[PDB]
Parts: C-alpha cells; sequence; structure tokens
C-alpha cells in the first residue's frame, strides 16, 4: 500500500458507491489505475468487502447494552465463553480486554424483553461465566466503525 | 418496511456489490421492483449509504482501547465531554451508559505512542473529565457493527 | 383509558374514601358516568385494587434495610432465588437489575434482632447466593409508591 | 394498639373494600366497636389513609430505574440534595443509607427519553451531587409496600 | 441504674484504683453506700471486672493490622468462621458488620514475620474464607474503648 | 522487662483485684517483691493504670457502627481531621491505615438518631472528608482489647 | 558494616566498573583495605554479585505488564500460585502484598502476542487463580532497583 | 546485535564479573573479538553499565510498600506528579499505566516510621494527588529485573 491507496481507502470507506470517474478525477489519476488498485485491494484483503449502512433506529434497535462478562479461571474456560458470546443473535462485537481482564460484549435489541430473552437470560445459563455487569447505552454521541483512516 | 424489504436489507448489511438481478431472483420480485424499494429504503433513511470494510488489521491499527470515562458533575458538563471525546482522532464510539452512568469510548490506535498522544494525553488534559479507565483490547473475537438483521 | 380516567386515577391514588360526588363535582361529569368509569378500570385491571395506608413507625418498623443480592450464574439459579427471596417474612420489594446484574431486596423490620433472625441468617444459608451487600437506611426521605401519576 | 387492632389492620392492608359486617363478622366483634377501632387508628395517624392501588404498567411506566447518589460532604450538602430528590417527577422513593453512605433513588419512567429528560439529566446538573449510578430495573419479582403486617 | 451509678461508673472508667473516700468525697455520697452501689453494679453485670491497662507499645505489639473477611454463603459456614477467628492468637477483636457483610478482625503482633505465622497464614488455610483484605495500621489516633460514658 | 513481669501482667490484664498474697503464691515469688515490680511496671508506663470494665449492653450502647473516612489530599488535611474525629462523642477508637490509605473510627451509640446527631451529621459537615462508609456492627464475637499477653 | 561500608556500596550500587584506586582515593583509604572491605561484603552476602544494566528497550521489551493476581484460599494455595508465577519467562518480580491480599507481577515482553502467549494465557490456566488485573505500563518514569542506599 | 551478541548479555546479566577468557572459551569465539563486541555493546547504549547488586535485607530495607497514585486530571497535573514521585528518597520504581489509569510506585524503607516520614507524609501533600493506595509488601517471592534475556 502506497500513499495513493490511502486516498482511496479514505474515499471508500464514508461512500463505495462513487463512480470510478469521480474518484479518478479526484485522486488524479487513470480510471484503469484505479480500477487496478482497487482491484489489488480487495485481493490484498485491506478491502474485506463492501456493505450497506443501515439505521439501527430504523429496524428499532432500541435496547442497546454493553457488557462486561468475566469468566472462571481454568481448563480452556475463557477461549470457550468468547465463541459462545459471539455466537448469540444480537450480539456484535465480543473483544477480550487487559486490565478488566475480562470480556466486553456490544449488543443491540428492539427491547428489554427481547434484551433478556437472547442475551441475558442465555448468558446467566453458562456456567463459565463467573460474572457480568450490563451497561445501558442511553445515547449514541458516536458510531462509526467504518472510519479507519483518519 | 415490509418482510421483503427485511430480506432485502440482511443481504445488503453482508455485501453491498451484488447484482440487482441474483437479488432479484433470490428474492423472487422484479428487478425493476428491487431498484425502487431499495432507492426508498435510501430516500426514507433506513439505508444511510454503503461502505468499503477496511481491515483495521491492513492499517496497522493495533492499539485497541476501550476507555470509560466518568465526567464531572454540574452545568452542562456531561454533553459537552461527548462531543470533545468524538473529535479526538482514533475515536470511532462514543456511547453514554446508564448503570456506570459513564461514557464508553471506542478507539483505534497503531502503537501505544500514537494512543498516548491522540487520545490519552488530550482527554488527560480535559478539565470536565473526573476520571478514566482505559481497556486494552489484546483479541477481537467479534467485531461486526454492519450486522443488524439476525 | 382516556384523559378523564387520568383525572379519576390521580385523585384514587392520593384518597379512595371520596364520595362519586364529591370527585364527580371536580371531574365535572355525571355521578353515573364516573361510577361505571371506576368499574371499568377496576375490570381492566388498572385499578388492582384499595389499601389502607398504614405508617410503618406505627408498628415500630425501625429497622428498614435495602439488600443487593448476587445470585450464583448457571442452571436457573437466578430465577429461583428471586422466589426465595420474595417470600421472607418482611420483604416488600424484590428487583432485578442491569448494571450491577443482581437483586435489589427492600424489607422492613422492628429491630436488628428480628432483621438477622428473618432476613440475614435465612438469607446467607441460601447456596445459590453468591454475595450481599445490605444497606442501613437511617432516613425515609420519601417512600409514596402509591403516587403513579404526577 | 392491641392484637385486635392488629388484626383489622392486617385486613385493610389488602383490601379496604370491606364491609364493617364482613370484617366483624371475621374478627368476631361488634360492628360498631370495629367502626370506632378504625376511627381511632385514623386520628391516632396509624391509618394515615386509603389509596387506590394503580398498576403502573397500565400507565406505560416500563422504565424503572434505582440510583444511587453520592452528595458531596460539606455544609448542609447532603440534606438538601435529598429533597431536591424528592421533588423530582417520577421519583416515589428516597432513603438516606447507612453503608454505601449515599442517597438510593427510586423512579418510575414510561420510556428512556422521558426518564433522561425528568431525572437523568437533571440530577446531572446539581452541583452537590458527587456521582450516581442508576439501576435499571428489567423485573419486578415483587412490590407491595402496602404489606407493613406479615 | 441511676444518676449517681453513672457518677460512679464515668469515675471507675478511667480509674479503678481510687479509694472508696475520694470517690464518695466527689459524689458526695456515704462511702457505705458506695461500696453498696459498686458491688450490686458487679452483681448485676453492669461491671465486668477491672482490668490493667497495659501500653502495647512495652510489648513491641508494633504490627496492628485491621482485616475485613469475607466467607462463603450457605449452611453455617458464616457463624463457624467467626468463632475461629476470635481464637486466633493476637485477634482481640471480631465483629459481624452489615453493609460489607463481613467480618472485621482486630489484631496485635510484634512483627510482620508473627503476624503471617500466627495470622495470615493460618487465616489463608480457611477454607470457609471467601476473601480478606488486611490494614495496616500505620497510626492509633485514639483506642480507649474503655471509656464508654461520655 | 522480664518473664516474670510477663507473669504478672498476664495476670493484671484479666484481674486487677486480685491479691498480692495470690499473685505472689501463683507466681512463686515475695510478695514484697510483686509489690516492687508492680509499681516499677506502673512507674516505667507498661502499667498505665487500672480500669472498670463495663458491659456496654448495660448502657444500652446498641447502635455499633465501624466508619472508614477519606480524607482529601493537601495542606496537613489528613492529621488534622484524625483528631477532629477522635474528638466526637462516642467515638473510641482511630487508627489510620495503609491500603485503604484512609481512617478507621470506632464508635458506639443507644440509638440510630443518637448516632445520626453525635456521629454522622458531624462528620458529614466537615470540608475536609472526602468519602465515608459506616458499617453496623450487629454482631460483637469478640472485644477484648485489655489481652495483650497471649 | 560501618560508615565506611556504605560509601563504598553508595558507589559500587552505580557503577561497579570503578578502580580499585578511584575508589581508594574517593572514599580517601588505602586500597589493600578497600579490596578488603569489598571481599568482606561479599562473603558476608550484601554484595551478592555484579550484573550488567542491560537497556530493556534494546531488546524490544516494549509490552511491559503489572499484573494482580488472586488467589483462591485454602490448602497451600497460596503459597504454590507464587512460585508458579514466579516460573514464567519474562516474570521478574513476584510479591505478595498486605492490603489488597494478592500478588503483584511484574513481567517485561516485546509484544501484545508473547504477553499472551506466555504470560496470560498462562495464567488463566492456573486453577488455583481466582482473579487477575493485568495493569499496562505505558511508561517508565523511573526504574532504579539498584539504588539500595540513597 | 546479532546471536552472539545476544549469548554475551544473557551472562553478563547475571554475573557481569567474568574474565573475557571464560566467557570467549563458553562462547566460542576469540577473546578480542569479545572485548570488542562488548566494548560496541556499551557504546551503543544496549550495555548502560554494570551494578553492584545488594541484598536490601542487609541494609534493613523491612518495609517495602508498592503504592497506587491518582493524579487529578487538568493541566499537565499528571506529568508533573510523575517527577515529583519519582525524585522521593527510597523510590526505586515509578509506572504510568493504562486500566487502573494511575501510577504505580516501587519504594523501599527500613521502617514504617520512616516510610511515613519520607514516603507517606510528602506524598499527602501533594495537592496533585487525588488519591494513593498503598499495597504492603509481606513476602518477595521473586525480584531480577537483570534478568532481561530469558
Ligand atoms: N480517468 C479516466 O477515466 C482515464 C482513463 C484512462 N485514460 C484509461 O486508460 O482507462
Ligand atoms: N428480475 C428481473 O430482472 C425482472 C425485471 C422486470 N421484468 C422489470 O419490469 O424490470
Ligand atoms: N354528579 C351527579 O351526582 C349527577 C348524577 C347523574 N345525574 C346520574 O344520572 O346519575
Ligand atoms: N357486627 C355487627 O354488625 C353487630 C353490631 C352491634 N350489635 C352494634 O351495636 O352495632
Ligand atoms: N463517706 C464516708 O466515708 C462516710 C461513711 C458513712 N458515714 C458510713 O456509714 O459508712
Ligand atoms: N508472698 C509473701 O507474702 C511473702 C512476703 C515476703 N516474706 C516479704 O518480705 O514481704
Ligand atoms: N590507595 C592505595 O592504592 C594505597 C594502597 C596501600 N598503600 C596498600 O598497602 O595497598
Ligand atoms: N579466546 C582468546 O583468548 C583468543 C584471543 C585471540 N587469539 C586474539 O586475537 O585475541
Ligand atoms: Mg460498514
Ligand atoms: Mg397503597
Ligand atoms: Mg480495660
Ligand atoms: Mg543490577
Amino acid at each position: 500500500m502506497d500513499e495513493i491507496d490511502l486516498r482511496i481507502l479514505k474515499i471508500l470507506q464514508y461512500n463505495a458507491k462513487y463512480s470510478l470517474d469521480e474518484i479518478a478525477r479526484e485522486i488524479r489519476i487513470p480510471k484503469s489505475t484505479l480500477s487496478y488498485r482497487i482491484k489489488k485491494l480487495e485481493k490484498d484483503g485491506v478491502i474485506k468487502g463492501y456493505y450497506a449502512y443501515i439505521n439501527p433506529a430504523s429496524l428499532n434497535l432500541d435496547y442497546i447494552v454493553i457488557t462486561s462478562v468475566k469468566a472462571k479461571y481454568g481448563k480452556n474456560y475463557h477461549v470457550e465463553l468468547g465463541n459462545k458470546l459471539a455466537q448469540i443473535p444480537g450480539v456484535w462485537g465480543v473483544y477480550f480486554v487487559l486490565g478488566d481482564n475480562d470480556f466486553i460484549v456490544m449488543a443491540r435489541y428492539k427491547t428489554r424483553e427481547e434484551f433478556m430473552e437472547k442475551f441475558l437470560e442465555r448468558v446467566m445459563s453458562i456456567p463459565e461465566v463467573e460474572r457480568t455487569s450490563a451497561q445501558v447505552v442511553v445515547k449514541i454521541i458516536k458510531e462509526s466503525p467504518n472510519i479507519v483512516i483518519f
């Protein structure tokens, strides 16, 4: 990757629906070269794909919760709990963090009831789980994970 | 929105690079009707846009940190700190949560040094900030915020 | 329920001993219509009943304690502990909360000894119980759960 | 108060809509004596009144939150914050507890938005307030504050 | 007990080596009446005895530690741990407290090594013990448990 | 101090009302030598005095509380708060501990009201005080500070 | 050890590569006496040896972590965990502390991956380990353990 | 640096008092080449020096404490506190850590009194300091910071 690829990615991270023309004109390079560079980035794994950005509100995903989960120590309990958490419907993020030394889980549901049935109740029945603390997000000030180039 | 729009969105959330043909054939509806429905979803704000999914690793974004921030109480301190946090380079997520009653900030940097210079040092100089706790993500088990329809 | 029912409920939540006359005169509606509306609210479950408000102090209920209880995770431990807590004499409130991710128990006793014998000792013998923290209420600034319409 | 008054109160705490007949027949005492005893209990302050029990769900009071509040120390800050908390619309309970050495606030709202506007935002602007932690009640296992005689 | 007994106790709590004369002259009552009152207080259990106040420093009791101990819940674990703690050499105080909902243990030792051998190591081997936190007293600002009448 | 003084102190710490005869007979030494040794211990400061042990229960000292107090840092705030705490009526113990890095205060009162008026309210008005946590002692398993020789 | 030995040690703790001449001239004593004193300090165990001070940065030891570890109570679990921790590659410090009543572990690794593989993963599989909290050192303000004489 | 330098450093980190002969014979390289390599490592900053390892016990450094320090946020308070901490006599380590988001300070003193006078009292008077928690090390299981090559 070179400076030019970065200029291309900086654009595609915001809007992937531009025409090779506009981009080429902005970056000041041959459209055939652009198309090539973009195809190379996809083959190399830099660009893993293209998604439609759906407004979670439009889907009534009003009950957002960030949950910290502590796993009991011993015989692979930690690694197994991570994958169990990632398969729960509504869970889009699972991170293991150093400090708290536990899992941070990001999930979205339409209501409290759905959250309890699909996430909370399920997580509570997991024996490996030592403890949890579910944080209710009452305000999304920002959420743009797509922006990787600042 | 109807059941059909959901089938369309469920596809576009994963791959927006399909052809109206394939989708139409899968959903079993006229391509002209599909194109219409999709254009309507965009005009209605359900589909806010289309992004390229860039692999953060490809950009050496190795230092990932989830930081909790406590703001001092009183005269609009809380709301102001939120926007200050969202403008920091490298910060893609800022949420205010109930329970901890503080801000949860998601950020990505190439190294510890960048993180300290762009995020930590800056956050420390903010007077409104009462306290913080930065969690180092040492493992991303899952991160698919684009998946809103399960 | 309409605006008129709300005016009726706003009154009955404070004093259910009024006469259909006074209320009718205040709300400015036929006494026969009032009686009907009230009977409908009872049949519909809005008005679950009428209670006498007894001053807890008059019963020497001097030892008030708000206890948080953490249940161990796994095989229905959580749901079972909740009902065990609600059957304890002196316990009038049991809530499961998100954040602390534990039960909050409200209880009233005449003395420390009664509290220990009827609540504390009993709760300690429950194996499902992971941990507890009992908060001693030394001052009731307000307690009007009957006021649901502000 | 004697054993007989307790039998009367034990009944009235559950249902104040009984007839002096039924109660008299159950307690086995003259209806004129009952009426007298009840009037005495009201004059003495044991029975502070009679309320209609309204099902909070019937009023869409779905967002229930138990909040702990820490007040800064010094010049009457503690006592003043207590009364400020009790005047907030939607707040039915305010207790000062020993141990946590802070205020426990019980509130009910129809939605997250109402809660934020009427409670959270208001509490955040109070300078005396050091810190808070709002617990989201996702399940009411029991709530019968009217039962003072077990 | 009357006002006079209190005046007697207020004196004896500070210095039990006074003569019945001095005390009688100070309290302004017959020495024979004093002797009687004091003998009555002993027979009644108010005065449980008379001790020599030994300066702990004179015995090289330099390592003072206040330890909080959490016992696991279930089958009489709590009550049993309390008595086990009270029999440890060097432990002069054991209290069960509400709030922390654990035992507070006061102990004194000549050195760190003695403390580790007689207290810490022993406490660690107790299975019922969930967790502990030992606070090192580096300054005794006051310690007059003998003063019960202020 | 020698082995013999220790045998004397071990006795006097439990009961200072023995006769020089009994003690001399038990220790197997001349009564004149005993009297001398004891007088020397008093002059040397080992024996600071003799107190009457009054049963706190006999004085209705039912509300026992162990309070941890955190002082703000800076200009002699710590040392000043310690002496302010030790002068509070009902407070018999004040220790500064390493770990929690705060003051531990032992106090006794007849009732909750007295505790609030004499201790809590007073402590809350102290500006230097950062935070506190008052632990309610609901059970004294042991309290023998007089026993310094085991 | 005398004042002169201290002057010698104060020098050798900083730089052990000086010549007996320079030191002798600085301390103002016969070189033969110096050599003797130094040999005595080594034989007596004061000087346990001489090491080369290697700059950790020069070895790419960029991932520094201070981890607190809580061991479960009971049958020698504590002492055994300590030695298990000290044998982990990359761990240079293991301390058992009073207060937190847990182990503090100092370790150094080249990267996050090495840290996870050699330390974290290994520690997680230890059953005796109750919980841990790994603190990421992002700045070494000072690290001179060799300086024992100030 | 190459594999050979590492073999040299691995030796010098343990014992810098070996002769170029022994080392050369062990590493199997010309003594003149060794001397050169070692001189290069010193000029390059890998080997910052050579110290005498003094047994802290030999200096009566019995009071070891690991203290966590929280600095108030705002105008360079954090960076300034770090250097203030590093200049305190007896302090050999100061680290700023991510997670706890505070300073970890390692210090050694002969007694509690010295610790209080040189460290604690001084740290308490620092206004920038928000809070601290000093952990008493009662057992050094391992302390070999000199070992950088495992
Ligand atoms: N930007 C453009 O469209 C130029 C294209 C270029 N001439 C080519 O060879 O494709
Ligand atoms: N799926 C298709 O391509 C059919 C298209 C449809 N016949 C139209 O009117 O556009
Ligand atoms: N408020 C009243 O009492 C009026 C009653 C009304 N006239 C009826 O039909 O009952
Ligand atoms: N229970 C009753 O109704 C009896 C009443 C009773 N005879 C009276 O004097 O009122
Ligand atoms: N205070 C005194 O010694 C008076 C004693 C009193 N006269 C008696 O009867 O013993
Ligand atoms: N124990 C005794 O009373 C002996 C006393 C001893 N003969 C003396 O000289 O006082
Ligand atoms: N400082 C010196 O080198 C003097 C040495 C001294 N004359 C001896 O006997 O070794
Ligand atoms: N290891 C040795 O001492 C050999 C030294 C080597 N011959 C030189 O040139 O110095
Ligand atoms: Mg996307
Ligand atoms: Mg009621
Ligand atoms: Mg005494
Ligand atoms: Mg060294």
